[PDB]
C-alpha cells in the first residue's frame, strides 16, 4: 500500500530512485513536468509528491499550490540537483515538506518517505 509521485523533466524514471523504491517495495510514478503531474494528480491521489526542476519550463513554485490544492493530505518534497538554495525555500515553505539534503541518490527521500506517509498510513 505505499504509492509516490515524481516529477522530473529529464528521462523516463529518477536516477536512485527506481533502484531504491524497488528495494523498499512502492508503487511511484514518474512524470515529465508540471503538465503531465498535474493530469496525474487531479485523478491519482497520490499520497507523496516529490518534484523535479532539471531544466522545464513551466516553473514550480506556482505548482506547489496545485498539489496542496487538490491534494493537501499529500507529500511534497521536492528534490533536484540543479537550481539553488534560494528554490528550496522558494516551495518548503510554501506546503512542502523541506527541501531533501540528499540529490543525485535520494537514499535521504527514502527514510523521509516513511514518514511522509504517516500523514496517510
Amino acid at each position: 500500500m505505499k504509492r509516490v509521485l515524481v516529477v522530473d523533466d529529464e528521462e523516463s524514471i529518477t536516477s536512485s530512485l527506481s533502484a531504491i523504491l524497488e528495494e523498499e517495495g512502492y508503487h511511484p510514478d514518474t512524470a515529465k513536468t508540471l503538465r503531465e503531474a498535474e493530469k496525474k494528480i487531479k485523478e491519482l491521489f497520490f499520497p507523496v509528491i516529490v518534484l523535479d526542476v532539471w531544466m522545464p519550463d513551466g516553473d514550480g513554485v506556482n505548482f506547489i499550490d496545485f498539489i496542496k490544492e487538490n491534494s493537501p493530505d499529500s507529500v511534497v518534497i521536492v528534490i533536484t540537483g540543479h537550481g539553488s538554495v534560494d528554490t528550496a525555500v522558494k516551495a518548503i515553505k510554501k506546503g512542502a515538506y523541506e527541501f531533501l539534503e540528499k540529490p543525485f541518490s535520494v537514499e535521504r527521500f527514502l527514510l523521509t518517505i516513511k514518514h511522509a506517509f504517516e500523514e496517510y498510513s
